[PDB]
């Protein structure tokens, strides 16, 4: 695998970058017990991602941040895949991407965010903040911080909110918090709660002059939105928006499942 593509050096450096990073944050936790370190790339990264995801907002080394930075920009850049590559799937200015948000060459991508908006803090969850936090790097969890911090509350619903991408290729990272959907069906009032994190998203990129932004899948998984609905709402207050401003932007609708893939040519399909 590794030696015709020439990747075998890389790897090795990987593995151990991930070890001191997993020795650096468990000395921090006083986790002082000597761990059977796993010889295996994926059994370290799912170690390190653990430690991560799980650790609070507390400042972090240059040293640490450099050792990061080398692993994670060495991962993301791999398999990147660049917008200017791809073609769109309707006008000249809406995309449907099925991939891994966190490879792709953009202005920004769009984070599903919480409203203590600090990332996804179970560790190895398979949620798109969590994705998003873990590739990026834990300074965009920083950056998060002090937005709360100086705001002097947690983020409230249909907002958005921008940071760098830092490790990510994409340049930026726009977080929003999507409603919640406890009970069906959907209230008017949640319905319009996730239009607004679209709209919020959409006039925070024009705002900047971004030339790209890609969404993924808001308030689906955990906070539950009905997954046709959710398509419906997206694709509706895109071109609503696209239409009205005449906005140069051109948008991603990233999806990974099969399922949502054909719920968005669909809903671009119908007039
Ligand atoms: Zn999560």
């Amino acid at each position: 695998r590794g030696s015709h593509m020439a990747s075998m050096e890389t790897l090795k450096s990987n593995k151990a970058r991930l070890e001191y990073l997993i020795n650096d944050m468990r000395r921090e936790r006083n986790d002082n017990d000597v761990l059977v370190m796993p010889s295996s790339f994926e059994d370290l990264w799912e170690l390190y991602r653990g430690l991560a995801n799980v650790r609070p907002a507390l400042p972090v080394s240059d040293e640490y941040l450099a050792v990061q930075d080398a692993m994670l920009s060495d991962l993301n850049h791999q398999h990147v895949t660049d917008l200017k590559d791809l073609k769109p799937i309707k006008g000249d200015n809406i995309f449907v991407w099925q991939g891994d948000i966190t490879t792709l060459k953009i202005d920004a991508i769009v984070n599903a965010a919480n409203s203590r908006f600090l990332g996804c803090m179970q560790a190895n969850h398979d949620c798109i903040d969590n994705i998003i936090h873990t590739k990026a790097g834990v300074q965009v969890r920083l950056d998060c911080a002090e937005i709360i911090r100086q705001q002097g509350r947690n983020e409230g619903v249909g907002k958005a909110k921008k940071t760098r991408g830092y490790n990510l290729p994409a340049k930026y990272i726009i977080h929003t918090v999507g409603p919640q959907i406890r009970r069906l069906p959907v209230s008017k009032m949640n319905q319009d709660l996730l239009a607004k994190c679209y709209l919020s998203c959409l006039k925070l990129a024009d705002q900047h002059s971004l030339n790209h932004v890609a969404f993924c899948c808001i308030s689906t998984g955990v906070f539950a939105f009905p997954q046709d609905e959710a398509a419906e709402i997206a694709v509706r207050t895109v071109e609503s928006y696209l239409k009205e401003t005449n906005s140069t932007l051109k948008v991603v609708f990233n999806v990974f499942t099969d399922k949502d893939l054909q719920l968005y040519k669909e809903a671009l399909n119908r007039d």
